[PDB]
C-alpha cells in the first residue's frame, strides 16, 4: 500500500503517503516496469480545477475556508457557461512554483520556493511575445547572478490553436548539415536550424552560432526574432592547469531556459511558458559537450591530454570527462556566473527530500534522471531509494508544432 | 503501432518492441499510479503449472517441441508430483535451467556469456564436509589460475519440512570486518555481522584489513559447520597504479573470484537454497563500490590526499579524479597479474551486443537500467542511452533471507 523507501548509505527508512495524491497514471504495470522510458470531458475539467483550488487555499492559511468559499464559485460559473476559466495572478504564481516542485526529474528542487513568475497572459502578437522573452532573459540572467524564473504566455483554447515557442530553449547553438554527412555546431539542433533558414535567416558556419527565436501566436505563420547579442551571456572555457584548453575555443551560455514544455495547471494548459534556472556543471561538461549525438569532443581533449585512445581499459574516456567538467566548473567561477557542481547539487537535493518528506510526506523522483551522468555512485542520491508518480500541477512534454 | 512497449536507443535512434515480457508469469512492484524501479528489493496446485511451464521451455531449447518425448516427460513430472507433491529435474535440464536463470537476471551485464556457464551438479550432496569439498572444487576450477571460468554448483533443493541447505556467507570470498570498540571498523564493513557470526562459532579472527572470512556451511537441520580455505586456493591480487608510485604503498588488494553464494536458483517450482555462481569482476565493482562507497572500505578520502588534491571543496572535483585513478589502479593490477577482468566501457559495449542478440532470439531482454549502467562514467557508456524494460522470468535468481 504505502511504500518503504530506504536510504542504503545510512540505513534510514521512510514511507511515501504522497503517492495517493496522484490522479494521472504512468507507464509501469505490475507485470513489467518502464521507468527508464524517456516519454509516454466537460465536468472533468471542473474537478481538476476544483482540486487545484483546494490546494491553493490550503497553501495560504485560508484552507477550506471563506474566500475558498466563493472562489470555487467563480469557477463553478466560468466552466459552467463557457467551458473554460482563467486564473487569478496569485493563483498562477502558485501553479508555477508548485509545478516545478512537482517535477520528479528536476534535481534543482531545493529552490522551488524562490521563483519569479512573469505574467504574459495579456499577449496578442508574437511581437509582444519576443519582448517578454528578452525581459525574462534580462531579469533571469541578472548580470551573472542568475535567478530562477518563468514567463507565462496565454492558455491554449478549446477553439483556436496555440501560442508556441518553436525553440526548445531560448538559447541554443546552430547545427549545420554540411555536405559530407558532417555536422558543424550543435547536432541536437539541426532540424531546427533548418527551419530558421526556411523562414529566411542569415546562418553562419560558426560552432557556437546563437540561434534566433521562432515564436508563433495562434493559427499564424511562425515569426523569426534575432536576439540582441547582449542578453545572451556566454562563458569561454578554460582550465585551472592545462594551458592548452582555451585554444580549443569552447564556449557555453549561462541561461538554461526550457521553452518547449507545457505548463499544465488546475486543469488549464500553457503551451508557451519558458522557464530558466541555472546549470549543473555536468549538463555542460558531460552531455552537452561529450554525447556522441552532440559536440562529442571527448577524443579531441583526450589526445591533447596525451592519453591512450587505443583501448577502453586506459580509462581515457573517464579521464577527459572529468577535465572537461572541471573546466566547465572553473570557467563560471572565473566569469562570475552561477553554476552548480553535481556533488554540491545532489547534497542539497538530499536535503529537499527530508525537507519535503516533512512538509508533504514524500516527493516524487525519477532516480535515473536524478543521478548524475558521471560519477553517480559518488553522489548520495545514487544510494537513496526514490518513488516516481505524476503530480498536478506539473510540466508536461508536448509534440513539436510542425 | 504494436500492443507492446516501444524501446528506443537515444544514441542511434533505433527502436524495438519487447514482447518477451508477455511471458512474465510473475509480478513486480511498479503500478500504473507509482513506479518503484529504484527499490533494491521490493505448494500443491501451482507447483505443477510452474514445471509444466519450465518443461515447455526445455523442449524448446532442444527444438523437439510438442513431440511425444515432450508429453511423456510432461506425463512424468505430474506422475511424480501428483503422487508426492514434488519432482526432480533431469540433469540435462538443470544445465539448461541454470543458464536460463542467469540469462533471465535483469541486473547482470555479464549476460553476453550466458551460454558459456559451466554447471556442476552436486545434488547428490548430503553432509556439510561434502558441501565444502564440492565448493573447493568449484573455486579450484573457476579460478583456474587467473584465466577465469564462469561456474555454478547446485546443492539439493528444498523439501516439505526438512532443513534447507544453506551457505551463510554471502559471497564465497569476503574479507573480515572487525568492529573496533572506538566506533570504527577494520576491513570490509559489509561483513560485520558475518564476521561476528564466525567468532561466535569458534573461528579465531585475524587482525589485518584483508583477512579472508572462514566459510559457514549448513546442512539440513544440522546447525552449521565452519570451514577454512587453503590460502593457495584463493587467488588475491595486490593493487598498484601504473604511473602513480605510492599506490602500491596504500596496501590495497582484492580477490579474484566474485562468488555469489546466498542467492536462490529457482526452476520449474523447485527451489535450490544453496547453489553459488562465480564469474569474473568488472573494474568498477571493486574500484568504486567496494573501495569507495562510504559505507564500505572508503579510500577516496585518503587517495585524494595522496593526489595532492583540494578536498576542502567539491568544485575541485576531487572525488571523481581519485575514483578514476582507483579504477585505473584496479584494471592495471589485474591486467598485470594476468587475471580476467573487464572495464566498464568494454562490459557495456558487450551488453549492447547481448541485447541485439536477445532481440533476435526471445524478442526482448529484461533489464535494470539503475543496475546495468555503471557507477562512474554513466553516460559515457552506450547502455545509458538505452531505454530498458524490467520484468521477472523463471528460471530466476531470487534474493533470500539471511538464515538466522
Ligand atoms: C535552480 C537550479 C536548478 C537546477 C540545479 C536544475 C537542474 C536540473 C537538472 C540537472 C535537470 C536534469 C536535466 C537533464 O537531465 O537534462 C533538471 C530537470 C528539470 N528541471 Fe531543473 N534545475 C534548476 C532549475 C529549474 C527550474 C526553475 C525549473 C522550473 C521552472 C526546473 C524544472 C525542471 C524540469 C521541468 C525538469 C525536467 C524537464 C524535462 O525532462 O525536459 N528546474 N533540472
Ligand atoms: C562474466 C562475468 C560477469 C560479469 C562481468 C558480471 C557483472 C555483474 C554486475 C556488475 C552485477 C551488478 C553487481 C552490483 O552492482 O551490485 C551483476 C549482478 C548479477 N549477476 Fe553478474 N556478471 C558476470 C557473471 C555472472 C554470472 C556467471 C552469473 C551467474 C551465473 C551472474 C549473475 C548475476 C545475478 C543473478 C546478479 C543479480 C543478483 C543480485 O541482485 O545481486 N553474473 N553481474
Ligand atoms: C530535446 C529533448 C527531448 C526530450 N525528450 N527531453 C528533453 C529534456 C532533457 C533536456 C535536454 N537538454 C537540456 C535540458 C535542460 C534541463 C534544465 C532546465 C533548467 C531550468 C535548468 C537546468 N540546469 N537544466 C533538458 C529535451
Ligand atoms: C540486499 C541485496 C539484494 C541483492 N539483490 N543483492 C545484494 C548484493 C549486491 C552485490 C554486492 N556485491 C557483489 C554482488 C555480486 C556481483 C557480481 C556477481 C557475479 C556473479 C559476477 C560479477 N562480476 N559480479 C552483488 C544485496
Ligand atoms: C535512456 C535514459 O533513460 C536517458 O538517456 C536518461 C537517463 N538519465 C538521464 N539523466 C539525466 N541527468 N538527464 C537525462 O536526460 C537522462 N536521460
Ligand atoms: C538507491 C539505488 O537503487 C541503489 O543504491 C542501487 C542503485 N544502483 C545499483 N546498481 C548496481 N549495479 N548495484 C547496486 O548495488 C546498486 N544500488
Ligand atoms: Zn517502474
Amino acid at each position: 500500500k504505502f511504500p518503504r523507501v530506504k536510504n542504503w548509505e545510512l540505513g534510514s527508512i521512510t514511507y511515501d503517503t504522497l503517492c495517493a495524491q496522484s490522479q494521472q497514471d504512468g507507464p509501469c504495470t505490475p507485470r513489467r516496469c518502464l521507468g527508464s522510458l524517456v516519454l509516454p470531458p466537460a465536468e472533468q475539467l471542473l474537478s481538476q480545477a476544483r482540486d487545484f483550488i483546494n490546494q491553493y487555499y490550503s497553501s495560504i492559511k485560508r484552507s477550506g475556508s471563506q474566500a475558498h468559499e466563493e472562489r470555487l464559485q467563480e469557477v463553478e460559473a466560468e466552466v459552467a457557461s463557457t467551458g473554460t476559466y482563467h486564473l487569478r495572478e496569485s493563483e498562477l504564481v502558485f501553479g508555477a512554483k508548485q509545478a516545478w516542485r512537482n517535477a520528479p526529474r528536476c534535481v534543482g528542487r531545493i529552490q522551488w520556493g524562490k521563483l519569479q513568475v512573469f505574467d504574459a497572459r495579456d499577449c496578442s502578437s508574437a511581437q509582444e511575445m519576443f519582448t517578454y522573452i528578452c525581459n525574462h532573459i534580462k531579469y533571469a540572467t541578472n548580470r551573472g547572478n542568475l535567478r530562477s524564473a518563468i514567463t507565462v504566455f496565454p492558455q491554449r483554447a478549446p477553439g483556436r490553436g496555440d501560442f508556441r515557442i518553436w525553440n526548445s530553449q531560448l538559447v541554443r547553438y546552430a547545427g549545420y548539415r554540411q555536405q559530407d554527412g558532417s555536422v558543424r555546431g550543435d547536432p541536437a539542433n539541426v532540424e531546427i536550424t533548418e527551419l530558421c533558414i526556411q523562414h529566411g535567416w542569415t546562418p553562419g558556419n560558426g560552432r557556437f552560432d546563437v540561434l534566433p527565436l521562432l515564436l508563433q501566436a495562434p493559427d499564424e505563420a511562425p515569426e523569426l526574432f534575432v536576439l540582441p547579442p547582449e542578453l545572451v551571456l556566454e562563458v569561454p572555457l578554460e582550465h585551472p592547469t592545462l594551458e592548452w584548453f582555451a585554444a580549443l575555443g569552447l564556449r557555453w551560455y549561462a541561461l538554461p531556459a526550457v521553452s518547449n514544455m507545457l505548463l499544465e495547471i488546475g486543469g488549464l494548459e500553457f503551451s508557451a511558458a519558458p522557464f530558466s534556472g541555472w546549470y549543473m556543471s555536468t549538463e555542460i561538461g558531460t552531455r552537452n559537450l561529450c554525447d556522441p549525438s552532440r559536440y562529442n569532443i571527448l577524443e579531441d581533449v583526450a589526445v591533447c591530454m596525451d592519453l591512450d585512445t587505443r583501448t577502453t581499459s586506459s580509462l581515457w574516456k573517464d579521464k577527459a570527462a572529468v577535465e572537461i567538467n572541471l573546466a566547465v566548473l572553473h570557467s563560471f567561477q572565473l566569469a562570475k556566473v552561477t553554476i552548480v557542481d553535481h556533488h554540491a547539487a545532489t547534497v542539497s537535493f538530499m536535503k529537499h527530500l527530508d525537507n519535503e518528506q516533512k512538509a508533504r510526506g514524500g516527493c516524487p523522483a525519477d532516480w535515473a534522471w536524478i543521478v548524475p551522468p558521471i560519477s553517480g555512485s559518488l553522489t548520495p542520491v545514487f544510494h537513496q531509494e526514490m518513488v516516481n508518480y505524476i503530480l498536478s500541477p506539473a510540466f508536461r512534454y508536448q509534440p513539436d508544432p510542425w
